[PDB]
């Protein structure tokens, strides 16, 4: 296969995001397209690898759950394409404009979202920075995981971090449960509508109490609505021992069951 998109082609339009690690633009190219640009003079050494490396990691993915990568460029500059994302993402929703979704809703959006990461992992494809913000909600309907992040070198958003990735373990801390502790997080935002901790204003003193795990998700804290094998799920996905945590294919058919009756 092959899917360099030659120089000229693709119509850079209007700016979107800028962090230290790329610029994101919305572009034309056979239809919109989102395009983002990993320098701007010097290419570095580790920036052509890691441009390599986020490529190579997009390109193992078809699957609707997930952001379509269309072609990468290197001249002039080095620029991956993907999809063009109609919406917001759910860290959007949630937390700046408070859409009131329906249970059924939210519960549905878990259910895409853990349909995605199942891939992922299937794909043996390791995240390591899920949040809302990377869950979007395409066209309102459809949830799209990328990694928007910008900040980073796909190659913190500290409220998501797993207590043994909080804390230190040797060199690879990262495995499908740290994504898993993600996911219950983020069904922790769909169900309470808030971020975690919202009530310690202290990064420091959060980071050091999850890691000794002094501190967690406050349970009790889940919209009534919310059915009760939810909440017992996610308390599944939370839990302070990475080994007990479930994995995908179980978290996807559980979530499953109790879309059905309701
Ligand atoms: C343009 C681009 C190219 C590559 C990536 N990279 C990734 O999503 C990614 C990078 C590393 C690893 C992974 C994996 C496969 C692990 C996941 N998920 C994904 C993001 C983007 N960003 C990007 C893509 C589409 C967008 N649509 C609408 N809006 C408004 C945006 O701001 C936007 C941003």
């Amino acid at each position: 296969d092959d899917w360099e998109i030659p120089d000229g082609q693709i119509t850079v339009g209007q700016r979107i995001g800028s962090g230290s690690f790329g610029t994101v633009y919305k572009g034309k190219w056979h239809g919109d397209v989102a395009v983002k640009m990993l320098n701007v003079t010097a290419p570095t050494p580790q920036q052509l690898q890691a441009f390599k490396n986020e490529v190579g990691v997009l390109r193992k993915t078809r699957h609707v759950n997930i952001l379509l990568f269309m072609g990468y460029s290197t001249k002039p500059q080095l620029a991956i394409v993907t999809q063009w994302c109609e919406g917001s993402s759910l860290y959007h929703h949630l937390h700046i404009i408070e859409t009131k979704f329906e249970m059924i809703k939210l519960i549905d959006i878990a259910r895409q979202t853990a349909q995605g990461m199942d891939y992922l992992h299937a794909k043996s494809i390791i995240h390591r920075d899920l949040k809302s913000n990377n869950i979007f909600l395409h066209e309102d309907l459809t949830v799209k995981i990328g990694d928007f992040g910008l900040a980073t070198e796909k190659s913190g958003s500290i409220l998501w971090m797993a207590p043994e990735v909080i804390r230190m373990q040797d060199k690879n801390p990262y495995s499908f449960q740290s994504d898993v502790y993600a996911f219950g997080i983020v069904l922790y935002e769909l169900m309470t509508g808030q971020l975690p901790y919202s009530n310690i204003n202290n990064r420091d003193q959060i980071i050091f109490m999850v890691g000794r795990g002094y501190l967690s998700p406050d349970l009790s804290k889940v919209r009534s609505n919310c059915p009760k094998a939810m909440k017992r799920l996610m308390a599944e996905c939370l839990k302070k021992k990475r080994d007990e945590r479930p994995l995908f294919p179980q978290i996807l058919a559980s979530i499953e069951l109790l879309a059905r009756s309701l």
